[PDB]
């Protein structure tokens, strides 16, 4: 019998990348200044935004059932390692009917084709049931003779993350790549005075990479010090994961999202809503496992614990500077756009000074 | 000290889809009819897939770079984390350098650029390797006091294998979608009736991902029984990883490189030299493995093993069948798309009464 670790690994990037695919679309939404005040094409945006999260969650759905479908299997097989296989394209195949019923939803065709997809994942994952209790070999030995695998958890956040700071990328190579009959005409030939424009471009690119990467930082931490998964904190997690499968909306620049009309201010709130939105879950993760710090966190993250105040600090260090950015561009919009940059650039310096920043301020109110 | 199995699948995971993205230029190739005679374009078709593998090898490099390091350092830290992830950044960073680089080759400005990002990875890199010898007890205990790490190249393949099974689906999702302007002239506003230029399309896809799928199986099924990884099998598996990039080259349908001129037989060929050189290179890892059977491969797979015919027929089954229809194509070209077809519709099969027909071989070639 073979060990199912690597093929739960493949099936977790799989399913995440597919999570985070339906970005894309949102991303591609272009709005000529002409509909700036349409309110339908508004509408369509919002719709597709909605299309996008609902698509996400169902993912999801399919990705718990897969976890729990292969923590009462636990072992794998040729045969096994095949079906998981189809089970993955019947999952894979979701997107693509999602996206028909979303062309035409006043069709049968789309709502069919997904009962059809949906129905075909439900006989996959019984063939699988049938053939690992066939065997009692194949079962898991508690079973052979409720709490989720945290690597599966942390794999697929890990997918959403990659894939989120892989978009950022390809969007950065669209942006700033001229070609000679455009450098020719508006810098007259000299590709480095480019920079002029495209200098910042890719600067910027440094900044939003920065905050996928220390949100991912923050995740990273929080779970090092979790036991136990709840369902709750599943639920939670796939919540902050789904807002920050956002964040190349508020960072892309070629996107068509990133050209429509618009202001500073209404772009900084937007940013900084998602960062919140992206945050706040987390944070909302290890509130809910501390109120049963018993079974779910180690004891160095308990109430008193030497590694508490760090973690309480490093979780609610973006909410705080986000709500604090979005305030801004209420009472300070003058000046919010110069704060959202002082922003960017601080909160991974304050991560990095972490452990010294949260001893001074202990002592300080000690003291004090 | 903090566990560094998840930063180091992180960073798998994000090379990975870095290595793989440079091929979605390649499948935005468009040719006009016009230009089907030009050698200019073609040309430059070859230098872009060409540029595709130089990037390639060139993010394989940085990652067996960072596999060496994350050996020598084995435990994380907070600090040891933000530094990965500012190298992982500076190397995410070369596509976007490589790409200006391709774009003005004869300007200073990419190269300028190419050497700074390498200079800055080199710095980074040596700093996490200061830090980490600075307080020793973020060694590992041999260093505290060549072989590759499988769980590494595992995850780097995984991430290769998953990436190119999502391109397929997200070309299938903008080849069949239609609009309601589309379907009211195409077909009088019957969506049922777009099955007919829609249905054999995205049942294509089920061929498609198959063929990756399981090529992914062969090499799940390989280094379930591999014990050492060198390097030599790391490079073998490096450039079977690059051919595996190509697949959605010879199977994706909206990519302007699908919708080039073209002929069924020069496009079975190329699918066809595609397929060959991404298993091939498989079964040449194999091979590899068993001079050193006593050092690389568990006893079940050595020559004279239970296992060994079974694992040999797994990883010469999509090499054998990719020639035998590259050579159909020359010598039955009027009845090799069939072929082609029959393959794609066989080989899953074969895969499937894998351990029935090795052994009805093994009897009727001893009874006779
Ligand atoms: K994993
Ligand atoms: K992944
Ligand atoms: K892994
Ligand atoms: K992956
Ligand atoms: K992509």
């Amino acid at each position: 019998i073979q060990c199912s670790q690597r093929m739960l690994s493949f099936s977790d990037a799989l399913l995440s990348i597919i999570a985070t695919v339906m970005i894309l679309p949102v991303t591609h939404t272009e709005i000529s200044p002409e509909q700036q005040f349409d309110r339908s094409v508004q509408r369509l945006l919002a719709t597709r935004i909605a299309v996008y999260l609902m698509t996400f969650l169902i993912v999801t759905v399919a990705w718990a059932a897969h976890t729990r479908l292969f923590q009462v299997v636990g072992k794998t097989d040729d045969t096994l390692a095949l079906l998981n296989l189809a089970c993955m394209m019947t999952i894979t195949f979701l997107p693509y009917t999602f996206s028909l019923m979303v062309t035409f939803p006043d069709v049968p065709l789309g709502i069919f084709l997904f009962c059809v997809c949906v129905i075909a994942i439900g006989v996959v994952q019984a063939l699988i049931v049938g053939y690992a209790f066939h065997f009692p070999h194949l079962l898991s030995p508690q079973i052979q003779r409720e709490p989720l695998s945290k690597e599966r958890v942390e794999a697929f956040s890990d997918g959403v993350y990659a894939i989120v700071a892989t978009l950022l990328i390809l969007d950065i190579c669209e942006d700033n790549v001229p070609d000679p009959k455009d450098v020719k005409e508006r810098f007259s030939g000299s590709l480095v005075a480019a920079l002029s424009a495209t200098g910042p471009r890719f600067l910027a690119y440094f900044g939003s990479f920065a905050t996928v990467g220390l949100l991912w930082f923050a995740h990273h931490s929080l779970f090092l010090h979790v036991r136990k998964a709840t369902r709750a904190m599943g639920l939670l997690n796939t919540l902050s994961l789904a807002f920050v499968g956002g964040l190349p909306l508020a960072y892309q620049q070629t996107s068509a999202f990133a050209r429509q009309p618009r202001d500073e201010l209404e772009r900084v709130r937007v940013s900084c809503t998602i960062i919140f939105l992206a945050s706040i879950f987390q944070l909302a993760m290890w509130t809910t496992a501390l109120l049963h710090q018993a079974e779910t966190l180690q004891p160095s993250v308990w109430f008193g614990g030497r590694e508490h105040v760090l973690m309480f600090a490093k979780l609610a260090l973006y909410p705080c500077a986000s709500l604090l950015a979005f305030a801004s561009t209420c009472l300070l919009s003058r000046f919010s756009v110069g704060i959202f940059h002082l922003m960017q650039i601080a909160v991974p310096c304050a991560f990095l000074l972490l452990r010294l920043l949260v001893g001074l301020a202990l002592a300080t109110l000690r003291v004090l």
